[PDB]
């Protein structure tokens, strides 16, 4: 009975999982917390919190490992994925790790200086611990490299493009090709004939255009910073105001980088939280930034959603996914009312089922497109991609 | 037999128009280039281009203002209207001009640097030339202001909005305006039951969402950088890809500014020209670059038309105005193609007619949303709104 080993080596944490490779059922789950600091956690599915003083990203795997021979799992573990951030233009689809994929990791990791400097060290750390496993690399840029140049390109000097990169990437790829995947089955759709829009609504938030089973257009850029507003992230944000603050302020753009990217958003507009539960709570109990912060987010959504529609030659249909896209019945419901144009139609009682439920169309038989909410699951994406390539004679 | 004259007092430029009361015709029109350099030159609607070493807004204004003396046209001039490009949050409406507007136009100045500090020049040589004649002050913003805090706050903190006045003000307002009423005529719509989008699109593009007669959402920020992509300026663009720039290259904030306002766009793409009959007949004979700089102008176009959809309860029409809007046949076809999505359907016949043709219905019958091609007539909105407050009891 062989099971995956997923990774998702962040800058600050280490999030796994340990799925069966013939059911894909979670078995094991965790997050190693704090990571390079002094006080540096690991934490095993809610049960108990053991510490490793100021551990790094091997040490820390490491301990992981430990778990996994506790619990007589490190002797099933027959394939391990890792998940990274940003692939460039040089990564397509999932890719078994070798020494040419560390080496073009590496040459598009300027592109994400946070993200990916981590996802490799936590690649050599798995490497160290499990030498004999295939090893998988999963992008989130990979599943938007369709995107043709009209919908990726910037308005900048084509030099930018041509020899620097600069261009629009997307990410959340992983989510919106597994959440693609699941929505023809579930609203009986031909893959080659169908219109999907993909509503990926986190902390991070990202909408994508899925033509015919490719995506040919996205709400991130370059950086997960375009977009729609987000938690901490302000989203689409003219430049003219932006060097306008840097004038009047006297504020630096590494300034700027970290109130755009961790001060900004829903925590940004409300002064109070980046979690919508707290603010959904808020706007309940009459506070006007909470309401006003929830209504923007919805008003920013509603606008890319029937914007990266104008992408598909017809729109079959529109799916909500992540954690507010699957638990918020009422940010779904602002939004396909804000979407009327359309000829959206909601079914409220459906709307209203808790994520439970989990795979449901939420609109009524009279709308023009059917509405649902497709729980998203990475870690299974990850670990099909990882099967599927262990049949793979290299 | 009374005249208007119309003054748009530009940062390197004053054009000028005199309309008749009566009709609204254009009975002269003009324009004094090369403002405050050694060479300032007065042109007259083609004829002979005078000249002026090293002249002010104030000199150049009376140069204009003796050809209108040579012309007899002086004596008939009852009123002055004058296009102020930004209008803060005070400026709702058309006003008629006195020290309060003036200190008003002072105050909201800081928002527009270039701008309105050339607007006010104008202004005050107006009120030198013209002392016993009644001035009137239209703003690009005011048609806006109708805009709920959903669709003109962007994802910062909020002390930028309340402290510092970072919002979304859009441009264009006084074309958007035009172009709507017209519109209700040519489509046979009630102005309190419609929904429409106007795309202006010239050297600067923007669109707007007009429901029920109001503005509900425009493509422009708080600067005229934002949405489109346009001649010059870039139009939206990842912040995070602007900061990556700004650490790579080493350029300052105000390096970005220029390069994002006078050497981006289609220009940029291309690397050819910001003309779009130059880049259309560069495309016709093979350029790659200028085909993939109008396939991403077009791309851009098409996804904030249907984004600003989303703003409106239904989807009347869809309305092409500005140089490119008026004279495009490519374009527009283009565009509507990338919006089938929504049921729109073109009449190539139509389409293929010149601006001559003037207010024109494009598209065909079995079309979702009339499609239209409406001339914009900015000196005309600015004379009837003169001319309404030439009414008004001071
Ligand atoms: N209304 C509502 N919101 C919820 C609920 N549960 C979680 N959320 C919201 O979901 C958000 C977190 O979702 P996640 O998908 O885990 O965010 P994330 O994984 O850090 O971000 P991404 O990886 O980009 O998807 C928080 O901001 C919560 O406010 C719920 O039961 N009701
Ligand atoms: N294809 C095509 N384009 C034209 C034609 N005539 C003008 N244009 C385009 O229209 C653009 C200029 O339009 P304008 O409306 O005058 O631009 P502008 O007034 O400087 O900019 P705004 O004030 O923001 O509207 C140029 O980029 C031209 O390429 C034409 O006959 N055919």
């Amino acid at each position: 009975f062989p099971v995956v080993l997923v990774i998702n080596c962040g800058s600050s944490s280490i999030k796994f999982s340990v799925l069966d490779v013939a059911t894909c059922d979670v078995l094991m789950a965790g997050i190693a917390d704090g990571m390079n600091t002094e006080n540096a956690f690991l934490s095993i599915n809610g049960d108990k919190p053991i510490n490793l003083a100021h551990s790094n990203y091997e040490d820390a795997l490491k301990a992981i490992a430990f778990e996994l021979e506790k619990r007589d799992l490190t002797d099933s573990v027959a394939l391990i994925g890792h998940r990274i951030a940003h692939g460039g233009e040089l990564f397509t689809q999932s890719v078994i790790i070798t020494d040419e994929i560390i080496d073009n990791i590496r040459r598009v990791s300027p592109l994400a200086p946070l993200h990916n400097y981590a996802n490799l060290s936590g690649i050599d750390a798995a490497r160290h611990l499990f030498p004999a496993v295939r090893q998988v690399a999963v992008f989130d840029t990979s599943f938007h490299q369709t995107l043709a140049p009209e919908a990726y390109l910037y308005g900048l000097p084509w030099e930018y493009f041509s020899s620097l990169g600069v261009r629009r990437y997307g990410f959340h790829g992983t989510s919106h090709r597994y959440v693609s995947r699941r929505a023809y089955e579930l609203l009986d759709l031909d893959e080659k004939d169908s219109g999907l829009i993909v509503a990926h609504l986190g902390n991070g938030a990202s909408i994508c255009a899925v033509r015919n089973g490719q995506s040919v257009d996205t709400s991130m850029g370059m950086t997960p910073l375009e977009g729609l507003m987000m938690g901490t992230r302000s989203g689409d944000v003219d430049f003219g105001a932006m060097a306008w603050i840097a004038k009047e302020t006297g504020q630096t753009l590494s300034d700027l980088e970290r109130v755009v990217n961790k001060e900004s958003g829903l925590l940004g507009i409300s002064g109070l939280s980046s979690d919508l539960r707290v603010l959904e709570k808020a706007w309940h109990e009459g506070h006007e930034r909470a309401r006003l912060a929830i209504k923007t987010f919805v008003h920013r959504i509603a606008r890319h959603i029937a914007g990266h529609a104008a992408s598909l030659h017809r729109l079959d249909g529109i799916i909500f996914t992540g954690g507010i896209g699957e638990n918020s019945v009422l940010i779904r419901q602002l939004v396909i009312e804000h979407l009327g144009v359309l000829g959206l139609t909601l079914d409220v009682e459906m709307n209203k089922q808790p994520n439970s439920h989990g795979e449901r169309i939420i609109s009524a038989n009279p709308s023009q497109v059917i509405c649902a909410v497709i729980p998203t699951n990475e870690e299974k994406m990850i670990a099909l991609d990882a099967i599927h390539l262990g049949n793979v004679k290299a």
